């Protein structure tokens, strides 16, 4: 669910 508003494209599975 959680993931970074900015850069690199990081997202969590969550």
């Amino acid at each position: 669910g959680r993931c970074t508003q900015a850069w690199p494209p990081i997202c969590f599975p969550d």
